[PDB]
């Protein structure tokens, strides 16, 4: 599931007090909900999200 993957790295960005990265997960699944945003772009976004967490 895109939306189980951008909600676990929410949260692991939550857990490291990455506050911006927080924000992008959290909106790019509003966006998904809201049809905003394509699924294999939020699922691309997610992948993305994950690399700059890593830093």
């Amino acid at each position: 599931s895109v939306i189980e993957k951008l909600r676990k790295l929410e949260k692991q960005a939550r857990k490291q007090g990455d506050e911006v990265l927080v924000m992008l997960a959290r909106m790019v699944l509003e966006y998904l909900e809201k049809g905003w945003v394509s699924e294999e772009d939020a699922d691309e976004s997610a992948d993305r999200i994950e690399e700059v967490l890593k830093k």
